[PDB]
């Protein structure tokens, strides 16, 4: 039994990080095959960020002028090209330790693992998911950038995320592994707007569900609620709607607790309108919704990969 | 910014786990050089858990009894051994992939990442602490026994435990690699005393500083204690005797910043008798003690390792 923020093995990440260096920035690259992928705002200085030219920027910068190192070994750039926000620094040698990888766009409430990285060096693991705002709650200082985010589907290592930037507030945001960034976010140095973070329903059940099966059965009621009624407490407590795809994807975590899905929501309609009067819940004080559906049957069932 | 709770890359103990099979039982081990690791009660049946004679037990098994299995690969078991509560299996094969590691006996209020294992094939890394009782609040199914837990030194692998069972409370235990266990605990299916848990005062107060540098100071009052009147507050509510070498440590965390320990200890010293009034501190309602003063450092500075 127990229930912890598992992040998935991190082997496989490891030996695709590399140290990316044009001029005084210095960042991490993800080395796939013959090519290193970073955040092309790697070509820009510090009065650079506030107002960049991108493709203007690109072409005062030659070969040359790349310092791409594997450790203590190095790598020749060979042909840089900018696809969306990030850089594509084909090198003369390809990765041997190049694994299944796969380029994937992950949905608002999906979670995924951090390889976070300083120097090309990898410093920690850790898992997070992709808050309805398309930001994220991470881990990072200066030099973070270029890390990467990842699932593995079995041998298939799903590259999701890369890093760029942090926001006023301390969360964080960046792409996928083709550029194009998570939310309505610009690379530059300049105030934008963030939406609102709603807390993910169908994730606070899928952890409800976990402390059902771990023995934390007091939040439990015995009434019901609707699909509608219970939509009602969701929208004013800044919740996000539950639709019927949301109780066929519970359907697992359902049957092998015997609880159907509008009897966790009677007592999750409960929980909110309430509040815990001091209790815990799987240790915690608050509502967790950063597990989804597939995480909860992965610590309830020993899933593996390689 | 932020802070998430991390653990460390796992790739280098990916490459060291296996898979032992002892007639119905089959569970994880560590391979490193020529030698396996794995809890001795792989050679037990079902009945043999209420009243195991272990050497009596080993001598009915012989070489050829033992499979052990590294992926695809299968290492013939030469010489079997057993030391304390470990079982050692030395193979025909030394482990290529067998990192700089070294075995540690880890003090408690230290934490480690655990690697969870099912099969001999990783599941997922996370990271604990080992209580002042000698147990540790991890997540493990059936299959899990032979997980360890590590600390990365630089390019130095210290692995500090190896699991084994799970008590009433939902914890868990396990021995060193050297197969001492932690804690007054034997490897018998039978009732066993556990220690009352208490809190980590050294931890609490270095997640604390975590909280200041990132930006949460609404705990900060303007008190300030000795060292003793601190003390009657932390052992009513169980925490550990707060002692001059605690102070010395958090240096690093008090000198960026500038607050002394005592000035924190005040802060601390309201929490624990106000409570804190549905606040959260690094976005949780309660108090954290699953983070040594060096972890902080680490999120806080950007160490990396090998
Ligand atoms: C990353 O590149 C890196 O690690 N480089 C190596 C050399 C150290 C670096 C690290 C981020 C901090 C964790 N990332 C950046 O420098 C990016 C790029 C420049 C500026 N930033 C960045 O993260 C900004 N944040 C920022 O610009 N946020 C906003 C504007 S703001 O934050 O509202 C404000 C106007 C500055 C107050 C822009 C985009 C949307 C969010 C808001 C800080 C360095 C100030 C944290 C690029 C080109 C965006
Ligand atoms: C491990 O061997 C494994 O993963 N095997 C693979 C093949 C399935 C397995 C992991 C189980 C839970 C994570 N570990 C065990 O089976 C050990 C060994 C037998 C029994 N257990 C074990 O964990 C017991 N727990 C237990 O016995 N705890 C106590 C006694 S008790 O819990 O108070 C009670 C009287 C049984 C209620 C003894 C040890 C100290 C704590 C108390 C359970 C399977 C019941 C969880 C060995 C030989 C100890």
């Amino acid at each position: 039994s127990g229930f912890r923020k598992m992040a998935f093995p991190s082997g496989k990440v490891e030996g695709c990080m590399v140290q990316v260096t044009c001029g005084t920035t210095t960042l991490n690259g993800l080395w796939l095959d013959d090519v290193v992928y970073c955040p092309r705002h790697v070509i820009c200085t510090s009065e650079d960020m506030l107002n960049p030219n991108y493709e203007d920027l690109l072409i005062r910068k030659s070969n040359h002028n790349f310092l791409v190192q594997a450790g203590n070994v190095q790598l020749r750039v060979i042909g840089h090209s900018m696809q969306n926000c990030v850089l594509k620094l084909k090198v003369d040698t390809a990765n041997p330790k190049t694994p299944k990888y796969k380029f994937v766009r992950i949905q608002p409430g999906q979670t995924f693992s951090v390889l976070a990285c300083y120097n090309g060096s990898p410093s920690g693991v850790y898992q997070c998911a992709m808050r309805p705002n398309f930001t994220i709650k991470g881990s990072f200082l200066n030099g973070s950038c270029g890390s990467v985010g990842f699932n593995i589907d079995y041998d298939c290592v799903s590259f999701c995320y890369m890093h760029h930037m942090e926001l006023p507030t301390g969360v964080h945001a960046g792409t996928d592994l083709e550029g194009n960034f998570y939310g309505p976010f610009v690379d530059r140095q300049t105030a934008q707007a963030a939406g609102t973070d709603t807390t993910i329903t169908v994730n606070v059940l899928a952890w409800l569900y976990a402390a059902v099966i771990n023995g934390d059965r007091w939040f439990l009621n015995r009434f019901t609620t609707t699909l509608n009624d219970f939509n009602l407490v969701a929208m004013k407590y800044n919740y996000e709607p539950l639709t019927q795809d949301h109780v066929d994807i519970l359907g697992p975590l359902s049957a092998q607790t015997g609880i159907a899905v509008l009897d966790m929501c009677a007592s999750l309609k409960e929980l909110l309108q309430n509040g815990m009067n001091g209790r815990t819940i799987l240790g915690s004080a608050l509502l967790e919704d950063e597990f989804t559906p597939f995480d909860v049957v992965r610590q309830c069932s020993g899933v593996t990969f390689q």
